[PDB]
């Protein structure tokens, strides 16, 4: 009876195995744009992805991850609200069964069709497993997807999903450039939060970009053909793998822009 997104093991049940689900800095949250505070001391984001080395794409049974070589400072995030250098380790998405839902964060209660998470870890802790035990261990860049025109930089991801349809399948996935997934503007909101899947650790500085990227209906439709289950098990479509918004409690969301 492992955790998942179904009726009997979904997010409303996670607190029984992971009691930090009712913690003080859980994610995602609703971003109220009128009570976010403009902070003029926030620095612009520095995204340095020109030497990124992708390695593999994997269906882990709740999402698919594109994994990167994080043994050197090749694809790093700096600046913004961060102190120090954060290395890119993987990205993944959350999406819905319908275009009107799928994102984890919401903006004035508005849901997007999907949400991209680029996960980075603080190099001063030496490896990802150590970083997740620290309050400043991870920085996650969150990008909203809306349905409209196609995103050409996403198509290489879409076309290999047939090869990793079921849980535990992986495929070689080299020379993918994550710069093709970024919007034009890097204006952002930021707040302290958590991983949005178990173990739900409160180790994340969230950086949520204001500008969504557009993807086509055909692109998101191919996300919905993946399976939660392993091969040879009954088919359950991988859809609605998003956690609902959690209470903000004693946190303030800051904005880099007026
Ligand atoms: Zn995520």
């Amino acid at each position: 009876h492992h955790w998942g997104y179904g009726k009997h093991n979904g997010p409303e049940h996670w607190h029984k195995d992971f009691p930090i689900a009712k913690g003080e800095r859980q994610s995602p949250v609703d971003i109220d744009t009128h009570t976010a505070k403009y902070d003029p001391s926030l620095k612009p984001l520095s995204v340095s992805y020109d030497q990124a080395t992708s390695l593999r794409i994997l269906n882990n049974g709740h999402a698919f991850n594109v994994e990167f070589d994080d043994s050197q400072d090749k694809a790093v995030l700096k600046g913004g609200p961060l102190d120090g250098t954060y290395r890119l380790i993987q990205f993944h998405f959350h999406w819905g069964s319908l275009d009107g839902q799928g994102s984890e964060h919401t903006v004035d209660k508005k849901k997007y069709a999907a949400e991209l998470h680029l996960v980075h870890w603080n190099t001063k802790y030496g490896d990802f497993g150590k970083a997740v035990q620290q309050p400043d261990g991870l920085a996650v860049l969150g990008i909203f997807l809306k349905v409209g025109s196609a995103k050409p930089g996403l198509q290489k991801v879409v076309d290999v999903l047939d090869s990793i349809k079921t849980k535990g399948k992986s495929a070689d996935f080299t020379n993918f450039d994550p710069r093709g997934l970024l919007p034009e503007s890097l204006d952002y909101w930021t707040y302290p939060g958590s991983l949005t899947t178990p173990p739900l650790l409160e180790c994340v500085t969230w950086i949520v970009l204001k500008e969504p990227i557009s993807v086509s209906s055909e692109q998101v439709l191919k996300f919905r053909k993946l399976n939660f289950n392993g091969e040879g098990e009954p088919e359950e479509l991988m859809v609605d793998n998003w956690r609902p918004a959690q209470p903000l409690k004693n946190r303030q969301i800051k904005a880099s822009f007026k």
